């Protein structure tokens, strides 16, 4: 598909057995998902945005479907205002920015 | 060009006649540049990211070249951790996401 940028590039994702809407984000190194009760072990992390840092839980090898494309990788969970799909997963679904 | 996402999508911009590096950022509504002297009228604004909100100077109708493509639009100048080109200017240069 092709997604224009007139509006936020939101797509449906499936993670942890739940459907969510998430932003396809070339500016994000990492994938950050709003607080949800994912099972298993995690590692503490702090990540940096425009306004400072937030505390997140780092989960590895998380199964995650993005606009119908399967992916697996690291997902950070914590108190974000948007679910964001960053480059660690955008590469897995073969996304490019084109102009 | 077609830009893959294994690395940060950094390009050269020209703003105020000065060359800078900036991130092509589909997750950003707005374009935010580090503190600089910039010819133009500005008004105070607040914008949010992960981590919270910051104060910026909003400059409208600024000429900016992005990877050799012309845009003229709103640039926010302030203590951003990084120079980001958001959707307001990505749309001007005809950028899309593809997968
Ligand atoms: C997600 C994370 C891994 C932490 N990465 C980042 O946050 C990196 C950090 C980099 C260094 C600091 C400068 C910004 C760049 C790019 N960002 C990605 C970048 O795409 C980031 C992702 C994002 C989207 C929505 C909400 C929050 C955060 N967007 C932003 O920082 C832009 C800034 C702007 N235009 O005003 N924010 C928004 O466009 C935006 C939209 C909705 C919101 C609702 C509530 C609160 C804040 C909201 N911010």
């Amino acid at each position: 598909p092709q997604i224009t940028l007139w509006k936020r590039p939101l797509v449906t994702i499936k993670i942890g057995g739940q459907l969510k809407e998430a932003l396809l984000d070339t500016g994000a190194d990492d994938t950050v998902i709003e607080e949800m009760s994912l099972p298993g072990r995690w590692k503490p992390k702090m990540i940096g945005g425009i306004g400072g840092f937030i505390k997140v839980r780092q989960y590895d090898q998380i199964i995650i479907e993005i606009a119908g494309h399967k992916a697996i990788g690291t997902v950070l969970v914590g108190p974000t205002p948007a679910n964001i799909i960053g480059r660690n997963l955008l590469t897995q679904i073969g996304a490019t920015l084109n102009f």
